[PDB]
């Protein structure tokens, strides 16, 4: 199997947790506690990494840093990045939106003044969720009616999104919608299910929100 | 035959400039001015951009935004991103390192309390460069003896942050030679030379460091 690394949180790496028990591939996982961090500074130069950093991947094949380069390589195994430079171009698109997305929940998350300023974030979510909401349209997923690594990118960021906005979907039934056909996805909901999922915390244990040792209600 | 767009800012859009003239691709770009948020906001959604960004690429086949996105689209054409998936997801690692190295400046530039939270990034800096030195080794690319689109990205990166840290490349002399060999390059000396050169400023204007109307040092 792969070999990959990370904090045990969701993180940069959910996405590419999902879109691996999507395709059935095979995966290890060596997941770093909240008390390993100098245990990982002294795995770090040590695995034969170009440019170290969490998370990697490594196979007989490969070895990788950066969860999109990751996903990426995943995806370009199974034909699914694109057959044209502009049908590939759309897709990095795509992805680096949903990046953005998710960055936008760490920034807000991350502020040392979080109860000040999320007035401000969640005021700005909307116009951002209606442009994903426009650019899905009537489509089943962001690329057509097949599954892309950029659906579980966008995904989790709205899954995480709607921990400090629970009600923040209830205008965009087509972005819930499309929340809900990736759940009910048959491999994706076993594993949702499973003893490997792990549902808390979205970000580093140390943010402001999104961490800590348990969800808020 | 390509229309772009961007503020009249370095940003996120040098390394595509870059590209397009060592490329010797034709272009021509829309370049909003400070005063003009409220000029981008009337042509934000009125071009056909399906996720409406700043920077933009639109041509006759394509319409993009995303930066890292739009220059894989012009490295794409030219069969410059890979021809493995192993390769290309290399690539895709490079790629992702070198956006981290540019926002980790954006990170400390855009920070409401600068001089403050300085301290800790010149602290860091070092190991940062220390890897990228590593990776580059005796290459003089950082794919090989080719250029890449990462190699602008990178140069960039490292030409913004010598002006919040001008001695942060004397420890390491490969760096410094990869910055001249970018420089040195016929076509990049040209534009650089050219009155449609963006010299400064390297982030946004509002920025607390790399910032203002225009500031040699
Ligand atoms: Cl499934
Ligand atoms: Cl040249």
């Amino acid at each position: 199997p792969a070999k990959l690394g990370y904090w045990k949180i969701r993180g940069l790496q959910q996405p590419v947790r999902l879109l691996l028990e999507y395709l059935g591939e095979e995966y290890e996982e060596h997941l770093y506690g909240r008390d390993d961090r100098e245990k990982w500074l002294g795995d770090k130069f040590n695995m034969g990494l170009d440019l170290p950093n969490l998370p990697y991947y490594i196979d007989d094949k490969c070895k990788l840093t950066q969860s999109v380069a990751i996903m990426r390589y995943i995806a370009d195994k199974h034909g699914m990045l694109g057959s044209t430079p502009e049908e590939r171009a759309r897709i990095s698109m795509i992805e680096g939106a949903a990046m953005d997305l998710r960055m936008g929940f760490v920034r807000v998350c991350y502020n040392p003044k979080f109860e000040e300023v999320k007035g401000d974030y969640l005021k700005e979510l909307p116009t951002t969720l209606k442009m994903w909401s426009n650019f899905l349209g009537d489509r089943h997923y962001l690329t057509g009616s097949s599954v892309s690594h950029v659906d579980f990118m966008v995904y989790e960021a709205l899954d995480c999104i709607r921990y400090l906005a629970p009600q923040c979907l209830e205008d965009f039934p087509k972005l819930k919608e499309f929340k809900s056909r990736i759940e009910d996805l048959p491999k994706i909901k076993a594993y949702m299910e499973s003893e490997k999922f792990i549902k808390w915390p979205l970000n580093s244990w140390i943010a402001s929100f999104g961490g800590g040792d348990a969800a808020p209600a």
